[PDB]
């Protein structure tokens, strides 16, 4: 019992900048600082933007602020705390049945607005700042207009699907593939988040 370890915190290591004319990834912390922040849970870096790049000791993925909650996937974060300036912060939402977790949105982040447009013309934002057109096909499904190898989507779970107006429509959860080519995506609809709150 004395030699039992504690898993580290999720750590913000960068962001996807959607501010201006061009989307681009920014890194805010390197691997050594990430590993240390994961163990202490103390992250004093300023946070900005809507889409964060996050990492554990073993995985990296995305997390998206909607309505004052930083949302991501359970298969990335598990039940882990997130590092913050005052120490590890416990999850405010955990739903393994939805592959969904959330923490209070960090001070300085901006939140996306939940979409009420009812539009089926969506855009998936990846960890490489690709903005991928996706046609909505169901409550939790959308097809890529231009399929591509799943490699290009790996590490983007927790990223947003946006409507034409830039509202949040869902959180990227899984990729549907044939012969390694992603033809469709599975996502947590924003309404499932809004119900969870
Ligand atoms: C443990 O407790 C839980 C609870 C509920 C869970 N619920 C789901 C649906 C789940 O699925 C896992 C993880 C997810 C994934 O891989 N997600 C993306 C991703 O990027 N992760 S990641 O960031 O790299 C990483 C791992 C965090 C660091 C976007 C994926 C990108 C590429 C796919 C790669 C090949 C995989 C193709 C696969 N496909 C698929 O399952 O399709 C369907 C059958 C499911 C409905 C249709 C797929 O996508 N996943 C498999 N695990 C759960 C686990
Ligand atoms: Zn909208």
């Amino acid at each position: 019992m004395a030699s039992m370890k504690k898993k580290g915190s999720v750590v913000i290591v960068g962001r996807i900048n959607l501010s201006g004319d061009t989307a681009y990834a920014q890194q805010t912390r390197g691997e050594e600082g990430c590993q240390e922040t994961s163990q202490t849970g103390r992250d004093k870096n300023q946070v900005e933007g809507e889409v964060q790049i996050v990492s554990t000791a073993t995985q990296t993925f995305l997390a998206t602020s909607i309505n004052g909650v930083l949302w991501t996937v359970y298969h990335g974060a598990g039940t882990r705390t997130i590092a913050s300036p005052k120490g590890p912060v416990t999850q405010m939402y955990t739903n393994v049945d939805k592959d969904l977790v959330g923490w209070q949105a960090p001070q300085g982040s901006r939140s996306l607005t939940p979409c009420t447009c009812g539009s089926s013309d969506l855009y998936l934002v990846t960890r490489h700042a690709d903005v991928i057109p996706v046609r909505r096909r169901g409550d939790s499904r959308g097809s890529l207009l231009s399929p591509r190898p799943i490699s290009y989507l790996k590490g983007s779970s927790g990223g947003p699907l946006l409507c034409p107006a830039g509202h949040a429509v869902g959180i990227f959860r899984a990729a549907v593939s044939t012969r390694g080519v992603a033809k469709a995506v599975d996502f947590i609809p924003v309404e499932s988040l809004e119900t969870t709150m």
